[PDB]
C-alpha cells in the first residue's frame, strides 16, 4: 500500500510529505522558512515560481562529501576503473574530502573564483572530474560540464552564453582504446572566449608536447599541493542555483537548464532510496557520462548524497571487449547497474557468451533510462543479466526534471511491464492531454502528449539568461501544465506507456504514429537490430512513413512492411525503408532522428546517409 | 531375452517378424500383398530374385516428412551448423514440409522431372539438400547423390551412367573454412554430359561471377518462390527404387547400387529403433556427408523417418579448432553422436584439452561406422567423450546392405567387446566361410570371410544398367549366400569381429593376414597414430609385409617390428615399415590400402608417397 | 613436545640422535664404527676434524635408486616435464635404474672414469641430467655441476680447478623458450683443459651442424645401448667425498664446496622427513636448478634418497606464460613446492588471475629457500598459493650447510611468523653472537651474526685443494663456531629471523644497518615490487644508505624515504635512491649488491646501472 498513500501525500499535500523528507536527507546550515511557493488559484507548486525551502541555506560539498567523512571516514566513496582493465582505485570518503579541499582552494586562490561564478567542466569520466564538480559547489560556484568530446565550437559557445571565466580538463583521454586531444580542443575554443582568465588543467597522460601557455594555464597536481586538506565550505541559499547543463538535443542555439541546490538535491536522495532501494554498503555503477543528468544525478549526486559507492567507468562498453562492463560488475560487486538501451541494444548483439562464465549475483537492480526500450530486449536485460530474479526500472525522465518523472520502484511496485515506466514517481502529477483540443485531460485508456500538473523540487528552474524560452518551451505550450515534449498513453491497469516524443511522430491520413511502438516491432525481428522511423517535406498524402533500417537481395523490405501491418496496422507500414548500417546518435545515445526529417541525411553517418537515400 | 527372440523370428520366420514391423513404422497408400519372395529350394528370402512387401505402394517423403508435420507440426526435424559457428537454424517440420513441396514442383514445372527420372545431387550438408532429396522421392524420382568434392570428371561419369537429364548444386561451398568451386565443377563436367537438359542452382555464397547461362540454369530461390507449399505426394511401389548410390571404393567403373524403396526405408527405422534406441524427441547427429550411405541412411533417412531430430552440420571436426565438435553437442543436447574413426583419430591426438570444459550430458549413445576401430581408441572413446556410462554401437555395414549389418543393440545386448561389432542384426544371417575350401560354414572360433545365408528388406537390389556385375560382384565368389568382401571370426562367446576385408590380407607363407589386427596394434603405440599394412607384386617368399607408418634418427623400425611379434606372431611382423606423413584417403574416411599396393603410392599424396619408397 | 625434545636429544647427545637415524635412513654395505669425532676440550661434533658415521661404507646411487627398484619398481621416480607444455614424461625406479647403470658403464669403459675422479657436469635440467648425477656417484666418483648457463671462462675455471678429466653436456638447450648453445659453450672452453680426455654429448635437440670431432667427443645414445642395464655399484667409505659445488657469490676464485657422501645423504633425509613431511607416495617439486645445492639436496638426493617421486622441469617460470607453474603442478598433483623469492616475487606481479582456476588442492607444503621473503609476499604466498590451510617453510641453509639450517617444520612446529625461519633444525645449535665484542652469545632479544657451536654432518668438509681457504672463510672469522656470514636476531619467542647478509650491512653513524628490514618495508609498497638497499666508498658520514628501486615525474623519492622512517627509523631512511628497471642477478635468483656496492652499477644490466647512477 505504501505508493498510493506516499504519493498521494505528495500530490495533495507535498508541504508536509517533502517538508519532513527535507530535513530526513539533508543537513542545513540555516533551517527552510517555507516549503514551497503555491499557485495562489488554489494549488500545489507553482510552475511560474516554482521554489522550494525557503531561506533554507545548506551546501551541495558538505552534503555528499564532509558527513560522510565524518562518519564513515573509511568507506569507500568512489570506486574508478579506468579504460584499460587493471588500472583501477578506491577514494575513501576521507580522502575526497581531502582532494576537493585542495582543488576548492586552487579555485579561489589560485584561479580566482568567487560564489556564483560560472566553471567550465571538460573532462573525461575520471575521478578527478568528479572532485572537480564538487570543489565547485564546495565554495559556492555553479558548474557547468560539457561533454568530453564535443567539439572546440561546441565549448566555446557553452562557454560564452554560460559566462565561464575559468575552465577545467586533462590534456588527454585515453577512450575505448583511443586518445582524445581535449586540451587541444580547450585551446581552440579559448581563441574566441574573450573572458576565459584560467584554465586548470589535469595532465592526465604526461603529454607529448601539449600546449600550455602563460599565467593562464595552471597545473592541477602543481596547484593542490599548496592548500590544507580541510577548507571550510560555503553556504549558499536552497533556491540558489547548483549547476547549468547545457541540453544539446533538438535544433536551436543550446539551452543552459539551471537547477536549484535544495531541490534538485532532495530528488536525487528521494529517487534513490525508493526508486533504487539504495543502502549505505552499495556500489552504484551508473553507465551514462558525466556530460548528461543521468552523470550528473546519478553517478555523481545521488550516490554521493546517500553515501554509498559510485563507480567511475572511463571506458567503452565493447572495451576491451564486450565481457568488460561484466568484468567491472562482479569483482566490485555492484549491486546496481543503470544504462541506457543502445549500449544494451549492442552488448545483445555479441551474444550472451560474454556473459556466460559471469554469475555476478552481487547485482540487486537493473535500470533502464534514454529511450524506449522494446519488450525483447527488456526481457533479454532481464533474463540474461537480471537471472530473471531481480528488479528492472526503466526509468522516465529529463534533463529538466532533474530526477525520475515516472518510474516503477525497485520495491514498493509489485509489478512490472516491459515496455512501461510504471508509475509517476512522488511529487509528479502524470496526466495525458489530448495533443490537438486544448488541454483536456484523458482519463481512460488513450493516447497523448505527456505533461506534470504542478511543480515539484527537482524541477529546473529556468534556462541561463533568458528565462524567455524556458517559459515558451515549456510552460506556454500547454498553459497550467508542464510539457515534457513526449507522447503517452495509461493501459488499463494504470501503468503508463512513453510513445517516444511526439515530435517525431508521423502523422499518415490524420493518425499520428508514435515512434516507439513501430520501431520496437522492427527491431524485434532477427532480421534487424536497430531501427528509426522518421518523416520529410511531404506534400500530397500528409506525411508518409520510412524507415531508416539496420540489419545484424530483393524482397527483404516488403516483410518488414507486411509485418508491420501484422500487429500494428495496415497504415502505420511503412512507405518506404531504407538500409544504412548506423544511425546519427548522440553521445548520450540518443537517436537524432530529426537529422534523418531535417534531410535524407558533419561525421561520416552523413555523407553514406546522404547517399543512401538517394539510389 | 529380446535379442534371442527377435533374432531367430526374423531369421526362421521373417513373413512375421518384418510384415508386423512394416505396417508398424511405415503408412502405406496400398497395402503390400506378400512379404518376401522366398527360394523355393526351401528358404528364407531369395537373393536372386529378392523383393518386399509385394503389390505394396507408400512414399518416402510421406513418411520422412508428412506424417510428421500432421502430428507435430511445432518440433524440429533439421538442426543446421554452418562451417562458421553461429550460423545456425532449425527447420521444424511443418516448414520442411513446405520447403520440400515448393520444390517438387520446381522439379516438375521448371525442370520436367518425371515419376522414375534420375536426378543428380551435388550439393555440401546444408538444409536445401536435404530437402532437394525429399523433393525427389517425393514425386517418384530416383536421386542419385555425388560428394561435394568429387571431380568434375566424377561427377559427368556418374550422371551419364546415371542417365541424369538434370542436376541440382550451389555456387560455391565453405568447408573447414576454404570455399569450393562447385558451380565451376558442375560446368566443366556438363561439357560432355549430353543429356542434361536443366542444373537447378541454390546460390549459397552470392558468387564472384561465377557462370549461369541459358534456359538451362535455374535459381533455387527464382523457382522456389513460384509454387504454394503444399504439393501431393506421388505413390510408388514398395519394390520401385528409391535411389542410386555411385560407390567410389575399389578400382573399376564405379557402380550404381540401387536400393528399393520400402525394403530400405524399414531397415533404416529397425536400426533407429533397435541399435540407437531412439525416441522422438531426440536430436541424432551423424558425422557423415549425405555423399555416402551413412549420411543417406543416418543423417536423412533413419532420422527423418522416425520423426526426431537430425542435425545437419557443413564443417570440419578441426573447424574453426578441434573443440568444435563438441561445442555443437552440448548446446543442441544431441543424444545421438555417430562418427567414423579416423576423425575419432584425429580429435584423440589433439588432446583431452579440448574436452575439458564440455559436460555434454546429453548424449545417450555413442556409435562407429566405416571401417575398423582400435581397443585404444574404442576405450579413449568410451571413456573421454561417453564419461564411461553410455553405450558404444561400432555398426558394421556397407552401402549395399543399405542399413547395420552386425551391431551391438544401444540396450538389447548387454555386453561389449573393443573390437568387436557383437551380433548379427534382425533378419541378417551371418556366418563365416572359409575362403579357401568352398563355401564351408566354419562354427568354432575361426577366421574366415564374412557372409550372409539370406536375404533382407534393406539390401541392395542391383547394379543400375547392369545386373550382369551385380550377381560376379556379390553373389557368385560364393553361390548361395552374401559376400561381404571382408574377413571375420566369432569368438567363444559368438561376438563377431571384422578382420577389415580380405581382400587387403597379405598371404605370408600361407597364413592370409588380416589387416585389423595387425595396424590396430601399432597404432596402439605412443609412437604412432595411424597405420596402413600392404603389399605389392612379390614372387618369392609369396608376398611380404610392409607397413606404411605415421608418426603422431634410427632402429626406429625394429621397434615396432618386435612388438608385432611380441603380441601377433614372428610371422607377422613387417619386412619393412614406410615412414610417410598421412595416408591416401577417401573423403569418406577410409584407407586407400590399394593404391599402396597397386604401386607403392594425383592428389599432393601421391608424389610424397612415391618418394618414400623409392629411398 | 616432539621439536623440544628431539633437538636437545640432538645436540647433547648427538651419537645416539644421528646413529639411531642413519641406520634407520640408509643401507650400508658395511657398518660404521664411530658417529662422529668430537672435540676433546669436552663437546659436539668437533669442527676442524668433522668427521661421521667412521669406516661405515655405503653408495648413494645404491640408496637413491636400486633399494627403491627392489621394492616399489613400478612406482614413479622422476616426473618430467619440457620447457614445452605436453612434452612430459616419467622414470619408474626400475627405468632408472636400467639407465643409471648403462651410463655407469659408459663412464667407466668409454670414458675410462675411476672411482675418485672428478666429472664435471653441464647440463640442463632434464632427466639424463639427473641419472648422469647418479650414474657418476654409482661408480664411487665424484661429480662437479656447473651452472648450464655459465660462460665458457666459467666453465674452464671449474673444471681446472676441480681435475675434470671428463664432461658431460647437451648440444643445445631450449629454456624459456629459448635455444642455448652448450656444445659451443663447451668447445670454447676445452681450448684451454688440459685434462679433458672425454667429452659425453646427450644429442637434445639434433643439432644445426654443431661441432663433434674425434675419439674425444662421444655420443650418449650411441654409447648407452652398448651395455647391459644392470651394473654392480661401488662402495665407498662414508667420510669419501660425494660432490663439489662451485659456489659463485662473492668475488674471489670460485670455491669448490666438498660434501661428504654418508653424512650428506643423511641430512637430506632427515630434512625430508620432519620438515616437508614427505611420505613415499608424494610428488615432490623444486623449482630449482641442478646448478646450486636447492637442485642437489632437494631436486635429486632428498626426494630420490626417501623413495618418492621428484618433479624435472627445464623451463622458466613465465614460459609459455605465468600460468605454467600451476599448470604443471595440478595435473601432476605435486604435493611439494619449493621455490625462491625472486620467481614468487614475479609470480605475484602478474596478478591472481593466473591462479584463478586452479584448485591445486594436490599441495600440502610449500616452501622458501634463497633469500629472505618479506611478509606481504608470504601473506600473498599463505593466501593465494596455499587457499590458506597449508604450512609454509622458509627454509634457511647454504651450500655449505647441505641441508637446512634454521626452518620452520612442516608439522612439529605449530606455529610460524611470515619473516622467520623459526627454529634450528636438529643438530644445529644456531645462537646469535656480537659482531664487533668477541664471539659472546647474545641471549636476549637483539640482533647479530649468526653462527652453529657445533658441526652436524651435512656440513662441508673443506673447500677443493686448499683447505686453508675453507679455515679462513668458516672458522677463523669467529673462533669456536661456524660463521654463517649472515645477521640475525631471536625474538621473544625464540624464532630466528636472518637479516640478510651483515656484509651488505649499511653502518650509517654507528648503527650496523641490516638489508632485510629496509628493504622488505619498502617492496611492501604499491609502487614497488623489488628493491635492493646497497653502499659505495663513502668517506665523510661513516656510510650512508642508497636504494635501488625498481618500479612494478618528482618527489616519487621523497615519499618512499618518509614510509622508511615511519616504521623503521629516520636513521635508516635513503640518503639517495636511484631507479632502474632491474637487479643485477644470479642464476640463482640472489640479488647481487656487491656489485651495487664495488661501483654504483658485462650483461645489459650494467650499462644502464652504470648511467642510472651518474645522472
Ligand atoms: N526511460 C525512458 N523511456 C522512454 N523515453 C525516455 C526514458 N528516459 C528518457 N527518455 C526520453 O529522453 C528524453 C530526455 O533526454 P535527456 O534530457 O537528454 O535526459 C525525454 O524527452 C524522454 O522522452
Ligand atoms: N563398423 C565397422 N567395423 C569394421 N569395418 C567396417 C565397419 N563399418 C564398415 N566397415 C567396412 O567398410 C566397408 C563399407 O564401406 P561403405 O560401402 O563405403 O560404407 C565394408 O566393406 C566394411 O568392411
Ligand atoms: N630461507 C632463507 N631466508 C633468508 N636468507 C636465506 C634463506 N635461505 C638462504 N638464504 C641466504 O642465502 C645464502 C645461501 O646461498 P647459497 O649457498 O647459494 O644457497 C645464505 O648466506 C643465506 O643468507
Amino acid at each position: 500500500q505504501d505508493y498510493q498513500r506516499l504519493h498521494k501525500e505528495s500530490i495533495e499535500d507535498p508541504a508536509k510529505f517533502f517538508g519532513s523528507k527535507a530535513t530526513q536527507f539533508l543537513n542545513w546550515s540555516k533551517p527552510f522558512d517555507k516549503v514551497f511557493i503555491p499557485d495562489p488559484k488554489t494549488g500545489r507548486p507553482s510552475f511560474q515560481n516554482n521554489a522550494w525551502f525557503l531561506n533554507g541555506q545548506l551546501n551541495a560539498c558538505y552534503n555528499c562529501v564532509d558527513r560522510h567523512a565524518l562518519k564513515t571516514p573509511n568507506k569507500k566513496a568512489i570506486i574508478f576503473e579506468g579504460d584499460e582493465p587493471g588500472q583501477g582505485y578506491s577514494i575513501t570518503y576521507k580522502e575526497l574530502l581531502e582532494e576537493v579541499c585542495q582543488v576548492a582552494q586552487v579555485l579561489t586562490y589560485s584561479m580566482g573564483v568567487r560564489k556564483g561564478d560560472t566553471v567550465a567542466v571538460y573532462m573525461p569520466m575520471v575521478p578527478e572530474a568528479i572532485i572537480t564538480l564538487l570543489a565547485i559547489s564546495r565554495i559556492g560556484a555553479i558548474h557547468s560540464v560539457v561533454f568530453a568530446g564535443f567539439s572546440s565550437n561546441s565549448l566555446r559557445d557553452r562557454i560564452n552564453d554560460g559566462d565561464s571565466k575559468v575552465v577545467i580538463t586533462t590534456d588527454e583521454s585515453n577512450r575505448g582504446g583511443k586518445v582524445i586531444e581535449t586540451k587541444r580542443i580547450v585551446d581552440d575554443a579559448l581563441r574566441e572566449t574573450p573572458g576565459v582568465r584560467h584554465v586548470l588543467v589535469y595532465r592526465k597522460t604526461n603529454n607529448p608536447s601539449v600546449a600550455f601557455h602563460a599565467p593562464r594555464d595552471l597545473d592541477w597536481a602543481t596547484e593542490k599541493k599548496k592548500y590544507k586538506t580541510y577548507y571550510p565550505c560555503t553556504p549558499v541559499d536552497s533556491e540558489d542555483p547548483l549547476f547549468l547543463l547545457y541540453t544539446s538535443g533538438s535544433t536551436g542555439a543550446p539551452k543552459g537548464v539551471q537547477h536549484s541546490t535544495a531541490g534538485y538535491l532532495l530528488g536525487a536522495l528521494l529517487t534513490m532510496r525508493y526508486t533504487f532501494d539504495t543502502h549505505q554498503e552499495d556500489v552504484f555503477f551508473t553507465a551514462g557520462d558525466i556530460g548528461w543528468i543521468t552523470g550528473h544525478t546519478y553517478v555523481v549526486y545521488g550516490p554521493l548524497l546517500y553515501g554509498c559507492a559510485t563507480l567511475v567507468f572511463e571506458g567503452t562498453p565493447a572495451y576491451p571487449n564486450y565481457s568488460r562492463y561484466w568484468d567491472i560488475i562482479d569483482e566490485h560487486k555492484v549491486t546496481q547497474f543503470y544504462v541506457a538501451p543502445t549500449a544494451l541494444r549492442l552488448l545483445k548483439r555479441a551474444g550472451d557468451s560474454y556473459i556466460e562464465n559471469h554469475s555476478l549475483k552481487s547485482l540487486r537492480c537493473l535500470g533502464s533510462v534514454g529511450e524506449p526500450i522494446a519488450a525483447e530486449v527488456w526481457e533479454w536485460y532481464s533474463e540474461k543479466i537480471g537471472k530473471n530474479e531481480i528488479p528492472i526500472v526503466d526509468t522516465y525522465w529529463q534533463t529538466e526534471s532533474g530526477s525520475h518523472l515516472v518510474t516503477p520502484l525497485a520495491g514498493g511496485v509489485t509489478p512490472m511491464k516491459p515496455g512501461s515506466a510504471s508509475f509517476p514517481f512522488f511529487g509528479i502529477d502524470a496526466v495525458v492531454l489530448d495533443p490537438n483540443t486544448g488541454e483536456e485531460l484523458n482519463t481512460s485508456h488513450a493516447e497523448g502528449v505527456l505533461a506534470v500538473k504542478a511543480a515539484w523540487p527537482s524541477f529546473a528552474r529556468t534556462i541561463w539568461k533568458n528565462h524567455d524560452r524556458y517559459l515558451d518551451t515549456y510552460l506556454n505550450p500547454y498553459p497550467g501544465y508542464y510539457f515534457t515534449g513526449d507522447g503517452a498513453a495509461k493501459d488499463k491497469d494504470g501503468y503508463i506507456w512513453i510513445l517516444g516524443r511526439v515530435d517525431d511522430v508521423v502523422n499518415v491520413s490524420g493518425h499520428r504514429l508514435s515512434t516507439a511502438e513501430i520501431e520496437a516491432a522492427i527491431i524485434e525481428d532477427p532480421i534487424v537490430a536497430e531501427c528509426a522511423v522518421v518523416g520529410f517535406n511531404d506534400d500530397l498524402t500528409g506525411q508518409a512513413v520510412a524507415a531508416f533500417v539496420v540489419l545484424k537481395l530483393q524482397d527483404i523490405k516488403k516483410h518488414l512492411v507486411f509485418t508491420v501491418r501484422k500487429d500494428i496496422g495496415p497504415f502505420a507500414a511503412p512507405k518506404l525503408i531504407i538500409l544504412v548500417d548506423d544511425l546519427p546518435k548522440t553521445r548520450s545515445g540518443k537517436i537524432m532522428r530529426r537529422i534523418l526529417r531535417k534531410i535524407l541525411a558533419n561525421p561520416g553517418i552523413v555523407r553514406h546517409l546522404i547517399d543512401s537515400v538517394k539510389l
